């Protein structure tokens, strides 16, 4: 019943989260983009099986190593439908549910960072969130495929999930998330203590994840495109008048770019 989720670190900044079930010994991954960490944590719990591999989207440091797990260990392979997902065995549409370690996951499609990404939704007292590189701490990922209203749109959908629903993204990009966040709220002050804590767990070398929606609510900048001081600073930016809140999110989404 109890399930441990660590993060096992992967390239530069990646995590691929290890979903585990230690009573019945079977583990489950998401985006393993390297299978090499999952081959030794395998090799170090040999009793155990790799059940399901969960993929969000396409690209490259999420789906580098599921073919080379399924051959090794038969798991399952889920991957969001309308993209290529190596050795995939469940095509996921919005609005379907699957099971995984016996977790209930609700599908949803969330366009932005790739036309297809999707993300794993776990209802319960506390939810899980496993929502790959569209929603960042503190931050959300670049326009890859996806227009700003298909972005935006995403990202309210996961804001309006339950408050303390646990924010598992894929990579560690806390610190750089948070230092654009202070240009486009100075005056934050939740936002600053948010930094300097982020500041703290780097300078140890400990993980940033998984974040809190409530937390992103009130310091994620492109989650406050509604706040009247997040859309002061970006006519400030763009010089323009952004009326709609999809118009202040494209505005900050292309300022990051280039920060
Ligand atoms: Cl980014
Ligand atoms: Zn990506
Ligand atoms: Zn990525």
């Amino acid at each position: 019943g109890m399930i441990q989720i660590d993060a096992l670190p992967a390239f530069n900044d990646n995590y691929i989260w290890l979903l585990q079930d230690a009573t019945s010994r079977r583990c489950a991954v998401v985006d393993p983009g390297d299978a090499k960490p999952v081959e030794a944590w395998l090799a170090a719990h040999p009793d155990w099986r790799l059940s399901d591999i969960l993929v969000t989207h396409h690209h490259h440091d999420h789906v580098g190593g599921v073919a080379a797990l399924k051959e090794l260990t038969g798991a399952r392979v889920l991957g969001p439908a309308n993209e290529k997902i190596p050795a995939r065995d469940l095509a996921l549409e919005d609005g379907e549910r699957v099971e995984v370690l016996g977790l209930v996951f609700e599908i949803f499609h969330v366009p932005g960072h790739t036309l297809g990404h999707i993300a794993y939704y776990h209802p319960a007292e506390t939810p899980l969130l496993f929502c790959g590189d569209t929603l960042f701490a503190a931050g959300c990922g670049r326009l890859f495929e996806g227009t700003p209203a298909q972005m935006h749109h995403s990202l309210a959908r996961l804001a309006a999930l339950p408050a303390n629903t646990r924010v598992y993204c894929t990579h560690e990009y806390t610190l750089s998330n948070l230092r654009f966040a202070l240009a486009v709220e100075p005056d934050n002050a939740a936002l600053r203590e948010r930094f300097e804590e982020a500041t703290r767990l780097r300078e140890r070398d400990r993980i940033t994840l998984p974040s809190e929606i409530s937390l992103e609510l009130s310091t994620n900048p492109f989650l406050r495109v509604s706040e009247n001081s997040v859309k002061k600073k970006a006519d400030q930016r763009s010089g323009q008048q952004n009326r709609t809140p999809e118009e202040v999110f494209a505005v900050l989404r292309a300022w990051k770019d280039q920060f």
